C-alpha cells in the first residue's frame, strides 16, 4: 500500500463524538462501497469507507470516536489544513457488483456504517437492474442520524424508488422506529413501515457497521426467511461487513 499525504479541509463535528473529514489527498479512484486506510504518526493506520461518490474529488469519512482507541480519538483532534496519511489504493467488495439481482435491494447499518451506501446511492449507477432500494440507518439517539438530510435529498432524487427508515433505540422520535434492527424484522414493523417485505424471493439485504447487529439479523434471517450468507461460490441473500 503507498500512502499518500492528505490535507483535512473540512470537519463536521455532528456531535461531540461523531465527525465528518473531507481531505483531498491524490488517491485513486475507487469502486463506491469501498474504503481505504486513514493513518497518523503516533504509523498508526484504520479502515474507513468513503462516504463520497467515487467521482468527487472531496474525500468524505464519518466517524465516531471511540474514547479508549488510539486512532480515532487523534483523528478527532484534527482541524482543516491538518494532514493525514491517506492509502491511495481502495479495497473492499461490499460493492454493487457483488451483490445478485434481486427485487428489492435492503441496505442496513448502524452508526457510521451507512458510508458505504450513501456513496453508492450518490453516485447512482448500476440501480436500474433494483426494482426497490431501502437504506435503513440504525442509531442510539435521534442527534445521531448524522445523514438524515442527505437520506432525505436522496428518496427525493429516486422518485421513490428508494425508501429511507431510521431507527434509534433509547427514544422515541418522531420519523423514526424505536427499537434495534433485529427486533423490528422480527415483529413485522420495519417491512409494514416500508411497505416492502424481506424475503428470499424478492430480497438481497446488505449489513453493515456493528458485528453484533449483523450477527444477529443473519442468524434471525436464517431462521424465520430461511435466508442464506451470500458467496461467489454459493449465492445467497445477505452480504456484510463487519467494522470491528
Ligand atoms: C472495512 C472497515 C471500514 C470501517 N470504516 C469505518 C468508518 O468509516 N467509520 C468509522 O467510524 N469506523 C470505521 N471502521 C472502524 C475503524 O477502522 C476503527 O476501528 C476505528 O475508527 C476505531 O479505531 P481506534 O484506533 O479509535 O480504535 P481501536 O483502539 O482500534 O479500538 C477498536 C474498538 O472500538 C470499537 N469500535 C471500532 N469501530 C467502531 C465504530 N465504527 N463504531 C463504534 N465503535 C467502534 C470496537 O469495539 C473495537 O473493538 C471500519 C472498519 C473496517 C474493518
Amino acid at each position: 500500500a503507498d500512502w499518500v499525504t492528505g490535507k483535512v479541509t473540512k470537519v463536521q463535528n455532528w456531535t461531540d463524538a461523531l465527525f465528518s473529514l473531507t481531505v483531498h489527498a491524490p488517491v485513486l479512484p475507487f469502486t463506491a462501497g469501498q474504503f481505504t486506510k486513514l493513518g497518523l504518526e503516533i504509523r498508526v493506520q484504520r479502515a474507513y469507507s468513503y462516504v463520497n461518490s467515487p467521482d468527487n474529488p472531496d474525500l468524505e469519512f464519518y466517524l465516531v470516536t471511540v474514547p479508549d482507541g488510539k486512532l480515532s480519538p487523534r483523528l478527532a483532534a484534527l482541524k482543516p489544513g491538518d494532514e493525514v496519511q491517506v492509502v491511495s489504493e481502495a479495497a473492499g467488495f461490499f460493492v454493487l457488483d457483488e451483490v445478485p439481482h434481486c427485487e428489492t435491494l435492503w441496505m442496513l447499518a448502524t452508526g457510521t456504517a451507512i458510508g458505504p451506501y450513501l456513496s453508492i446511492l450518490r453516485l447512482g449507477k448500476d440501480l436500474d437492474r433494483f426494482k426497490n432500494l431501502v437504506l435503513v440507518h440504525a442509531a442510539r439517539y435521534a442527534a445521531d442520524l448524522s445523514y438524515l438530510p442527505l437520506m432525505q435529498e436522496l428518496e427525493k432524487r429516486y422518485e421513490g424508488k428508494l425508501r429511507i427508515q431510521t431507527v434509534v433505540s433509547r427514544e422515541t422520535a418522531a420519523g423514526s422506529l424505536t427499537g434495534r434492527i433485529p427486533a423490528l424484522i422480527e415483529s413485522g414493523e420495519l417491512e409494514s413501515t416500508i411497505g416492502l417485505p424481506m424475503n428470499k424471493e424478492t430480497s438481497h439485504v446488505m449489513l453493515c457497521g456493528n458485528p453484533q447487529m449483523v450477527r444477529d439479523t443473519q442468524q434471525l434471517l436464517k431462521e424465520t426467511r430461511q435466508m442464506t450468507k451470500h458467496l461467489r461460490r454459493r449465492p445467497g441473500h445477505m452480504t456484510a461487513e463487519h467494522y470491528w
